[PDB]
C-alpha cells in the first residue's frame, strides 16, 4: 500500500515518521491521519500547503529538526488539532496568525528555539504565548517562561513592544 509513503510506518491513524533522517515532510501522508509524528529529522523547510489535505489531524510532531521558519498558513486546514510541538528547531518568529484557525489545540511545544526577540514579527508569538500560557510547554517542558530569546534567554513573555523594531529583521 503506497497510501503509507516508503520512508514512514502507517499504524491505522497514526503516522510514524520520526527518527526517519528525512529532509522533507513525506508527500502522500494519508487523509485518514490523526496523529503525524515527524520528530527528530533533519527538516529545515516546510513546502506551503503541506498538511492542507490532513483535515483529520488531531496531534502534529514537528519537534527536533532545523525549521528555520514557518510558511505562511500552514497549519490553517488543521481546525481539528489538539497537539502541536515545534520545540528543538531554528524558528525567529511565526507568522502573524499562524495559530488562529486552531480552536481546538490543548497542547503547544515552543521551548529551544532562537527566538529572535529584537525584531518585531515576535510580537504575535508574545502575544499569543501570554493569552495562550496555560497550553505552553506542559508534561514537564518548562511553561510559557521557557519560550526564550535567544542570546540572552528572556522570557519571550517579558519582552515589550518598544524593545522591538522592524529594521533589525530577516
Ligand atoms: O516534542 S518536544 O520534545 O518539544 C515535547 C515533547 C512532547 N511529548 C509529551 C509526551 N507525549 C506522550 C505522553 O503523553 C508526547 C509528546
Amino acid at each position: 500500500g503506497h497510501a503509507c509513503p516508503s520512508q514512514c510506518s502507517c499504524d491505522q491513524t497514526t503516522v510514524k515518521c520520526h527518527s526517519r533522517r528525512l529532509t522533507s515532510v513525506p508527500a502522500g501522508i494519508p487523509t485518514t491521519t490523526k496523529i503525524l509524528r515527524l520528530y527528530s529529522n533533519q527538516i529545515t523547510k516546510l513546502e506551503p500547503g503541506v498538511f492542507d489535505h490532513l483535515v483529520n489531524l488531531e496531534k502534529l510532531y514537528i519537534s527536533w529538526n532545523q525549521l528555520s521558519a514557518l510558511p505562511v498558513g500552514v497549519f490553517d486546514k488543521l481546525t481539528k488539532l489538539t497537539h502541536l510541538s515545534l520545540g528543538y528547531n531554528q524558528l525567529k518568529s511565526v507568522p502573524r496568525g499562524a495559530f488562529d484557525n486552531l480552536k481546538s489545540l490543548t497542547h503547544i511545544w515552543l521551548l529551544n528555539n532562537p527566538w529572535d526577540c529584537e525584531c518585531s514579527d515576535i510580537l504575535y508569538l508574545k502575544n499569543w504565548i501570554v493569552q495562550h500560557a496555560s497550553i505552553v510547554n506542559l508534561q514537564g517542558h518548562g511553561g510559557v517562561d521557557n519560550v526564550k530569546c535567544s542570546g540572552t534567554n528572556t522570557p519571550v513573555r517579558a519582552v515589550t513592544e518598544a524593545s522591538t523594531s522592524p529594521s533589525k529583521c530577516p
